């Protein structure tokens, strides 16, 4: 294919899921939202990564939205723009 996912184990919305087991207690985000945005935790502080893009988000503010901020950082993902 013409694209291709960063990590396409993490294509699936679950496997997404499933990486915030151990989701800081002061990360405001939900692991919903998040996984939803194609977002999954890297393990380390409050960053998340896109598996179809790579790119990755972290610092997160309150009034922050996982898609708003994924396509403010990284508007030419393919899962931004699809
Ligand atoms: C208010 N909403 C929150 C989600 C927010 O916008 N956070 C910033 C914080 N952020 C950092 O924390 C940061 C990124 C890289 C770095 N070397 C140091 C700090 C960024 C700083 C500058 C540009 C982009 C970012 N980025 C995105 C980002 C990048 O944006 C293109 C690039 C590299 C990144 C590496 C790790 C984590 C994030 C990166 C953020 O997510
Ligand atoms: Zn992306």
């Amino acid at each position: 294919g013409t694209i291709y996912p960063r990590n396409p184990a993490m294509y699936s919305e679950e496997a997404r899921l499933k990486s915030f087991q151990n989701w800081p207690d002061y990360a405001h985000l939900t692991p919903r939202e998040l996984a939803s945005a194609g977002l999954y935790y890297t393990g380390i502080g409050d960053q998340v990564q896109c598996f179809a893009c790579g790119g990755k988000l972290k610092n997160w503010e309150p009034g922050d939205r996982a898609w708003s901020e994924h396509r403010r950082h990284f508007p030419n993902c393919f899962f931004v723009l699809g």
